[PDB]
């Protein structure tokens, strides 16, 4: 999740 949020961001 933690690498999923710095993708989106
Ligand atoms: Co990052």
């Amino acid at each position: 999740l933690a690498e999923a949020l710095h993708q989106a961001l």
